[PDB]
DNA sequence: CTATGTAAACAAC
DNA sequence: GTTGTTTACATAG
């Protein structure tokens, strides 16, 4: 294992997140929602803050790739929807 | 040198 | 306390 919770890297992580979802959009949170509900590793980890390393990793990764779109999102108290391409 | 993971400064909310 | 962008640095290859 290159990571602890498996080979997978980041962007691979949120790229089958932002797949699975039926619209093919998830918000920040839901992209957390996604690991702790589907990675082992994570599935222990949904009670942490913002600082959690692994969720700083997921906010770098999604600005850094060019690869991870930002879209607005109507909901008033819900933030940007991301999504592929 | 590049990809990747990790940490943190910093803005804005 | 979160969301988002960014720099900085470490290491594997
Ligand atoms: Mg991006
Ligand atoms: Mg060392």
């Amino acid at each position: 294992r290159r990571n602890a919770w498996g080979n997978q890297s980041y962007a691979e992580l949120i790229s089958q997140a932002i797949e699975s979802a039926p619209e093919k959009r998830l918000t920040l949170a839901q992209i957390y929602e996604w690991m702790v509900r589907t990675v082992p590793y994570f599935k222990d980890k949904g009670d942490s803050n913002s600082s959690a390393g692994w969720k700083n990793s997921i906010r770098h990764n999604l600005s850094l790739h060019s690869k991870f779109i930002k879209v607005h999102n109507e909901a008033t108290g819900k933030s940007s929807w991301w999504m592929l391409n």
